[PDB]
C-alpha cells in the first residue's frame, strides 16, 4: 500500500502508518492526532470528524456519534434499547436491525451503525492518504476484545464500505501491546495487563503471550465509564458556580450546557500537564460571560470516586485470569483518560510502585500497534 492501522474507537479514532522502521501517528486537517467519530447532517451538507464535533451543541438531533455502540447489535438488545434514552438522536427499528435516523438535505434518512463508521473510517483513509501523498486501500482496523462475530464482522464492512480492503480485524488490547514490541519472542509466556479508560468505556485485558501468539486471559471494565463522565462531573460543578455567581440555572439551555462541556473537557486535558486550567467562555448564557478557573486538586476530588473505581476492574481481571499482581510483567496505559496523574498513581500504588508502559501516547497505542500489524500482513 502501505496498509495503515485504524483505531476505530468509540469516541475518537486514530491512524497511523509504519515506514522505515518507525510508525507515524497521522495528524488530520487541523493537525490533531486523533480525530471525533462524529458525523453531523445539515440543511446542505454531511460533516466528519472535528467538522461534525465543533457543530455538535448547535445541532444535537443530526450529529451522531456512538455508533460503535450500536454496531453489530440487534434492535431489540437491551442495551441498545438502554443507551437510545441518552442519545439526542434517533435510533429506528429496521427489520430487527438498528439504524440512526436524522433529517439530511430537508429529508429523513436513516444509516445502518456500519455506515456510520464507514464515514469516519472514509476520514481516516483520506488523513493518511493526504499525509502519504498516495492512495491507501489497505487496512488494519481494531475491535474490543469482548466483541462478537456479528460486531466484527459489521466493523469489517465499515471499512469495505469505506473503500478499504481490512486486511484483518485484530483486538485493541493485543494492538496496544504489539505497540510496545510486546509480541516478540523471549522464550517463555509472559501475562501483561492492557488499563484502557477512553472517552466512554473503560476495559482491563489480561494476555498471555508466548511465540508470538496472544490468548486473551480476561477482560474486565464498565462499557459505561469514561472522561466524558470526568468532564460531566466539572459540568456541574461550574453549574453551580454560575448559579451562585449570577442567581441563573443555565441546566436547561442545551447549547450552553454543550459549551460548558466543551470547555470542561479542554481543561482537563491541560489539568494533566499543569495543576490548573483557566475556563474562558463568551456569552455562555444571556450574554453573561463565565470566566473562572480550577484546580488539579479540584478535578481530582469531583471524580475522586470514579477514579478509585477504576481498581475494582483490575482486582477482578487478576482474579479471572487466576493471577497475582506480581504476575503481571507489563502494564500498558491506552485511552487518552489513562493521562490523567491521578489514574497513574491509584493504577501505580495498586501495582506496587510497579512502572507503568506509557511512553506512547495512550490514545494512540492501538493505532500504532494496528499500524505495526498492518505493516507485516502487507
Ligand atoms: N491529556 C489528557 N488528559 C486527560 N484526558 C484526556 C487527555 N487527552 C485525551 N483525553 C480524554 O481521552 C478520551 C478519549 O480517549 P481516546 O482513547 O482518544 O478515544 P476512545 O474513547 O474512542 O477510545 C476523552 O475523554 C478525552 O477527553
Ligand atoms: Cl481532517
Ligand atoms: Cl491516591
Ligand atoms: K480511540
Ligand atoms: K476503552
Ligand atoms: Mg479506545
Amino acid at each position: 500500500g502501505p496498509a495503515v492501522g485504524i483505531d476505530l474507537g468509540t469516541t475518537y479514532s486514530c491512524v497511523g502508518v509504519f515506514q522505515h522502521g518507525k510508525v507515524e501517528i497521522i495528524a488530520n486537517d487541523q493537525g490533531n492526532r486523533t480525530t471525533p467519530s462524529y458525523v453531523a447532517f445539515t440543511d446542505t451538507e454531511r460533516l466528519i470528524g472535528d467538522a461534525a464535533k465543533n457543530q455538535v451543541a448547535m445541532n444535537p438531533t443530526n450529529t451522531v456519534f456512538d455508533a460503535k455502540r450500536l454496531i453489530g447489535r440487534r434492535f431489540d438488545d437491551a442495551v441498545v434499547q438502554s443507551d437510545m434514552k441518552h442519545w439526542p438522536f434517533m435510533v429506528v427499528n429496521d427489520a430487527g436491525r438498528p439504524k440512526v435516523q436524522v433529517e439530511y438535505k430537508g429529508e429523513t434518512k436513516s444509516f445502518y451503525p456500519e455506515e456510520v463508521s464507514s464515514m469516519v473510517l472514509t476520514k481516516m483513509k483520506e488523513i493518511a492518504e493526504a499525509y502519504l501523498g498516495k492512495t491507501v486501500t489497505n487496512a488494519v482496523v481494531t475491535v474490543p476484545a469482548y466483541f462478537n462475530d456479528s460486531q466484527r464482522q459489521a466493523t469489517k464492512d465499515a471499512g469495505t464500505i469505506a473503500g478499504l480492503n481490512v486486511l484483518r480485524i485484530i483486538n485493541e488490547p493485543t494492538a496496544a501491546a504489539i505497540a510496545y514490541g510486546l509480541d516478540k519472542k523471549v522464550g517463555a509466556e509472559r501475562n501483561v495487563l492492557i488499563f484502557d479508560l477512553g472517552g466512554g468505556t473503560f476495559d482491563v485485558s489480561i494476555l498471555t503471550i508466548e511465540d508470538g501468539i496472544f490468548e486473551v486471559k480476561s477482560t474486565a471494565g464498565d462499557t459505561h465509564l469514561g472522561g466524558e463522565d470526568f468532564d460531566n462531573r466539572m459540568v456541574n460543578h461550574f453549574i453551580a458556580e454560575f448559579k451562585r455567581k449570577h442567581k441563573k440555572d443555565i441546566s436547561e439551555n442545551k447549547r450552553a450546557v454543550r459549551r460548558l462541556r466543551t470547555a470542561c473537557e479542554r481543561a482537563k486535558r491541560t489539568l494533566s500537564s499543569s495543576t490548573q486550567a483557566s475556563i474562558e467562555i463568551d456569552s455562555l448564557y444571556e450574554g453573561i460571560d463565565f470566566y473562572t478557573s480550577i484546580t488539579r486538586a479540584r478535578f481530582e476530588e469531583l471524580n475522586a470516586d470514579l477514579f478509585r473505581g477504576t481498581l475494582d476492574p483490575v482486582e477482578k481481571a487478576l482474579r479471572d485470569a487466576k493471577l497475582d499482581k506480581s504476575q503481571i510483567h507489563d502494564i500498558v496505559l491506552v485511552g487518552g483518560s489513562t493521562r490523567i496523574p491521578k489514574i497513574q498513581k491509584l493504577l501505580q500504588d495498586f501495582f506496587n510502585g510497579k512502572e507503568l508502559n506509557k511512553s506512547i501516547n495512550p490514545d494512540e497505542a492501538v493505532a500504532y500497534g494496528a499500524a505495526v500489524q498492518a505493516a507485516i500482513l502487507s
